[PDB]
């Protein structure tokens, strides 16, 4: 989670929409802003808080799915990797 990364133009436009201001991040900080995007947009369900629904949301489009579990860390990593580039420092 200390690997430095640059999100692609669309994810950047997603994180900067919830208060982000860097162009270079770590996985930690990216997950935090995705968290706030999820708060901000009420994507987190109250009936069961294991599923984020994003089918009508730009996140669904970046992620390629209508919904995912917040416990499916391996699939979230994957979906997010496909949306960034790694940098030196
Ligand atoms: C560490 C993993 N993050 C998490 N893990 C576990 C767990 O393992 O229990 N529960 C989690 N609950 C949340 C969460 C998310 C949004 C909201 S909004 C109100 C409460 C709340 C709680 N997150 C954060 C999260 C952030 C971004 C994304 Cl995209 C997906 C999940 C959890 C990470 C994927 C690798």
């Amino acid at each position: 989670q200390e690997t430095l990364v640059r999100p692609k133009p669309l994810l950047l436009k997603l994180l900067k929409s919830v208060g982000a201001q860097k162009d270079t991040y770590t996985m930690k900080e990216v997950l935090y802003y995705l968290g706030q995007y999820i708060m901000t947009k009420r994507l987190y369900d109250e009936k069961q808080q294991h599923i984020v629904h994003c089918s009508n949301d730009l996140l669904g489009d970046l992620f390629g799915v209508p919904s995912f579990s917040v416990k499916e860390h391996r699939k979230i990593y994957t979906m997010i990797y496909r949306n960034l580039v790694v940098v030196n420092q």
